[PDB]
């Protein structure tokens, strides 16, 4: 098979702080000097249905805030909102910072996140920005303040911070400047997520790794166009397939010798007539959760 | 729940080195001053044919052994066998040692797997041990020397270790006593492998889950008993369920309201009749690699 990992969590777990604000309390990030956590940690239940954050955050002073990392009280000197973020100071700069940045992936691009239990450190899985700006998950899946990010060697780029818990598991956030991906707000209102779409890209990619481990099945000698194969993908709520999309799987294509678009003629074969009984890479389903970039990375 | 989440890494990374012999390079595992990596990183590729682990070791010296955690070179200062097994001694013990405990878990049973690459880690995944024995994944999922662990409280049980390759592209493993799971052996050989049954008492334990968390098309009103149950399931390769299982599904049982036979005629059907294009928890597809203690954890 081919295993959907997730980035060894170690960096990231000397970070996670809990935030709490009366009776509310979730995950901070807590890098140097400062302390991350979603803005609605100082919203109540009630206080969720039309929150003014600005006439809720001017009634808090820094004693307002309790954050707690591990079994230590750290002592917050200093509180701003930024966008939909709370950002604390504390008088103390956590000496377990990784090398880090702050990133805004796109939609279908792929992050690990560390899901926290009041502060402490649960679980990891990896995930992808689905189409529609939503994370897939159950409510400890998404528990607030918990952050998605990809580690580059030695660096963390923080790209995602757990905020609300849409019907029926479905889970939206913010970047680490506290800005929404898509439609999305921090109230609690009536939020539809758009239509939930198959990441193109990625299936192709991980079609790209099966045939890297030897399974070959799936291919043929009949060729399509890129117009051909997008009538077929939007037939089976797949996402459009861009030009500069098949210019990503330039290197996957050279690698195994197989064009992309033969590739996408095997895929439409897939869509229509379905595996049969046979497996890709152990798997009964097409998987869109590996990037070209995670292919390349872990083949 | 819904995402198959891995444990927090952070405690298991500390403890990963690359542990070098002759021309061959694999992962090792350092706790308090001895290196656990496989036995067979003493051979080359015609020592493992017919390998002679006695033999072969009698002639190596402790300089033989290349340990370098991180850019620190650890001097090896004994080497011994325990089983399949080596058993480096090291001038020093790690500073980063957790709590742990070795364990030899039970087929169907759950852990972490930090994947590593010569001693760095790349990746971190969750599996099942599966009914025959073995762990899927590919070549870097399943990279000699790379360690199962579950973590409860403080504690790291480590239970599994990577050694073998089949011809499957499935994996083979010892416990952290250098004992096999199943009829396995550290030779390239021809090795027979049983048949890989679905996990059902996992399939019981995620149905839970799917009902806790709100998904509950998939229950009816029918009744069975449990010789009924298997005379269904061993027909779509289910491995029997025994009394011990129902009784382990108890509490689950108590919290959802539903009566384990009762939900494995909700199994019956699903297997019978299909699922018919909808979804239980996200999945198009009935999971195996949830246990009861996974699902009760993890909701």
């Amino acid at each position: 098979g081919f295993r959907k990992m997730a980035f060894p969590s170690g960096k990231v777990e000397g970070c996670m702080v809990q935030v709490t604000c009366g009776t509310t309390t979730l995950n901070g990030l807590w890098l140097d000097d400062t302390v991350y956590c979603p803005r609605h940690v100082i919203c109540t239940a009630e206080d969720m249905l039309n929150p003014n954050y600005e006439d809720l955050l001017i009634r808090k002073s820094n004693h307002s805030f309790l954050v707690q990392a591990g079994n230590v009280q750290l002592r917050v000197i200093g509180h701003s909102m930024q966008n939909c973020l709370l950002r604390l100071k504390v008088d103390t700069s956590n000496p377990k910072t990784p090398k880090y940045k702050f990133v805004r992936i796109q939609p279908g691009q792929t992050f690990s996140v560390l899901a926290c239990y009041n502060g402490s450190p649960s679980g990891v899985y990896q995930c992808a920005m689905r189409p529609n700006h939503t994370i897939k998950g159950s409510a400890l899946n998404g528990s607030c303040g918990s952050v998605g990010f990809n580690i580059d060697y030695d660096c963390v780029s923080f790209c995602y911070m757990h905020h609300m818990e849409l019907p029926t598991g479905v889970h939206a956030g913010t970047d680490l400047e506290g800005k929404f991906y898509g439609p999305f707000v921090d109230r609690q209102t009536a939020q539809a997520a758009g239509t939930d779409t198959t990441i193109t890209l990625n299936v192709l990619a991980w079609l790209y790794a099966a045939v890297i481990n030897g399974d070959r099945w799936f291919l043929n000698r009949f060729t399509t166009t890129l117009n051909d194969f997008n009538l077929v993908a939007m037939k089976y709520n797949y996402e459009p397939l861009t030009q500069d999309h098949v210019d990503i799987l330039g290197p996957l294509s050279a690698q195994t010798g197989i064009a992309v678009l033969d590739m996408c003629a095997a895929l439409k074969e897939l869509l229509q007539n379905g595996m049969n009984g046979r497996t890709i890479l152990g798997s009964t389903i097409l998987e869109d959760e590996f990037t070209p970039f995670d292919v390349v990375r872990q083949c």
